[PDB]
């Protein structure tokens, strides 16, 4: 799911 790929992204944008 995306939604565990954007939680890799958000910890890396903040």
């Amino acid at each position: 799911g995306l939604f565990d790929i954007v939680k890799k992204v958000l910890k890396l944008l903040k």
